[PDB]
């Protein structure tokens, strides 16, 4: 079990029982949002974890989340964030995907299934969770049990173009 | 070994050995930027390979790289990159910055010491590997081996905030 392994293992699930995630797994999930590192050091995210039934129908109006049933949403604080000097650049969303992404893999080795989503309203989040105007809905987490049949940890050949379209040596 | 662990492992190198990163250790590392995820499977990521002496020197020209010996630098491609219809809002840094991730955690289990750099002057990094204008640069993740004392897998008692500060449950 080593990390390429993981990587390949990890797809996006759309199809969840209605099985809820242990209380056990979840806090390792969460557990790695603080370990992960962030510009600076500034520690931006502000998570909220979402598995009861008012906060699923909020994110349900927001997006489509597939009846999963936990979700954490990944805020960034802009009050926090590292800016870069040169052009004012916010690292926001950067560091929120670090965080999230260290989540998604987490998920994935203790066998729970996940979707990252971004196609979701941030209007409607922002009300349903009054977010105050310092924090940024980023990346929404699903997570929960597959109930039809997974992706192939093998899928790769035919999912993504070739090493060779995205990687250059030196220059371009 | 688990993925808790190699998190926790993984910390800022800015103290790096001349010993030059293998070829075999480096194409794991790229092997993950391929397997990870992209919003839409757009896979808008681009990356630049830099371990020769002109793309160091270019690279330094933009950002402390604190003698490292291979640097990778992520682009993102706007004119792949799956745009929200809500506000229009692109995932050129999410989608990056998961692939940055993979990669930084790939090199950590292969012993590979890393940083990860967003504090360089993206012009100067524009004109000198020069990058049409559809590619932004995103993140520069640096690797090599640590010449030094590495920082502590238990240290984020001292080095992070409480779980209890980034996290609540529904509502913030
Ligand atoms: C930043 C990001 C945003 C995504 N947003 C959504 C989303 O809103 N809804 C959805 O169904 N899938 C979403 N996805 C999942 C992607 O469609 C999926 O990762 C991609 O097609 C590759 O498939 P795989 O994850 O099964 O390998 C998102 C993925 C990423 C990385
Ligand atoms: C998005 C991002 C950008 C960063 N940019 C730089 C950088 O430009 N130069 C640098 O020395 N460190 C940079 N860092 C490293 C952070 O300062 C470091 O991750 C943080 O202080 C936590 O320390 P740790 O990684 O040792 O746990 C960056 C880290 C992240 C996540």
């Amino acid at each position: 079990m080593n990390f390429v392994e993981l990587a390949k293992k990890r797809y996006s699930c759309r199809n969840y029982q209605d099985r809820k995630v242990e209380k056990e797994k979840l806090e390792k999930v969460l557990d790695v949002a603080r370990i992960a590192p962030t510009g600076g050091n500034r520690q931006p995210q502000r998570l909220i974890v979402i598995q009861e039934k008012e906060g699923i129908n909020k994110l349900s109006k927001a997006a489509n989340i597939y009846d999963a049933p936990l979700a954490i949403l990944v805020c960034g604080d802009k009050d926090k964030v590292w800016t870069r000097p040169f052009d004012g650049k916010q690292l926001t969303d950067i560091d929120t995907s670090i965080v999230t992404d260290h989540m998604m893999l987490q998920a994935t080795e203790l066998g729970l299934a996940s979707v990252w989503v971004c196609y979701f309203n941030p209007d409607i989040i922002r009300e349903e969770f009054s977010l105050p105007d310092n924090l940024e809905p980023i990346n929404i987490l699903l997570m929960g049990y597959e109930s039809k049949i997974p992706e192939s940890p093998e899928r790769h050949e035919k999912t993504r173009v070739p090493l060779s379209e995205i990687v250059s040596y030196e220059t371009l």
